[PDB]
């Protein structure tokens, strides 16, 4: 996150990192034994950890639990990052607290103009590289679906939406990718691209999550 803030231990309580001997992706709880991230996010031998602040240090709140399953959807276009979505079930269930909460589906998708936090453990810089230990917070705008179409002309699907600010300075970025946007208490973004982070005119694109709530709800019955 670039332009954000520190978000303080364990008030992001559905954030996850998803480790294979490091911190590579963001994630949210969504029950106790399934996590949503970006289909980009995919990799064998994943750990999910839960409860975290500081990924470097043990601080006491962190659940870890092995994956035994990751479905990518199955219209995942890794070209053009369309339904950039991926479901992660837990080998068993994460204890659920204050600190470890899942977040809530969408019943409706958020108009422009609402406002978000996005979060994650992702580079600070949009030029050069400082990745900090503990989450960090921004909160954003969803922008109109024509100021991200003339921001990223010919590249944005029905499945995708902008948040940010066109001036740049505020945005994901690398190693943020797969964590969540909360509008409203509610889950509607996966960190999915962007050309560069924080650039004027160049907002992040965000997996709009109300459109696959069938897909996942679908898949968490039968797996
Ligand atoms: N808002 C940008 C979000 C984003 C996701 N994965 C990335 C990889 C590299 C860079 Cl530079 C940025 C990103
Ligand atoms: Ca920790």
């Amino acid at each position: 996150i670039v332009g954000g803030y520190t978000c303080g231990a364990n008030t992001v309580p559905y954030q996850v990192s998803l480790n294979s001997g490091y911190h590579f992706c963001g994630g949210s709880l969504i029950n106790s034994q399934w996590v949503v991230s970006a289909a980009h996010c995919y990799k064998s031998g994943i750990q999910v950890r839960l409860g975290e602040d500081n990924i470097n240090v043990v601080e006491g709140n962190e659940q870890f639990i092995s994956a035994s399953k990751s479905i990518v959807h199955p219209s995942y276009n890794s070209n053009t990052l369309n339904n950039d979505i991926m479901l992660i079930k837990l080998k068993s269930a994460a204890s659920l607290n204050s600190r470890v909460a899942s977040i809530s589906l969408p019943t409706s998708c958020a108009s422009a103009g609402t406002q978000c936090l996005i979060s994650g453990w992702g580079n600070t810089k949009s030029s050069g590289t400082s990745y900090p230990d503990v989450l960090k917070c921004l909160k954003a705008p969803i922008l109109s679906d024509s100021s991200c179409k003339s921001a990223y002309p010919g590249q944005i699907t029905s499945n995708m939406f902008c948040a940010g600010y066109l001036e740049g300075g505020k945005d994901s970025c690398q190693g943020d990718s797969g964590g969540p946007v909360v509008c409203s208490g509610k889950l509607q973004g996966i960190v999915s691209w962007g050309s560069g982070c924080a650039q004027k005119n160049k907002p992040g694109v965000y997996t709009k999550v109300c459109n696959y709530v069938s897909w996942i709800k679908q898949t968490i019955a039968s797996n």
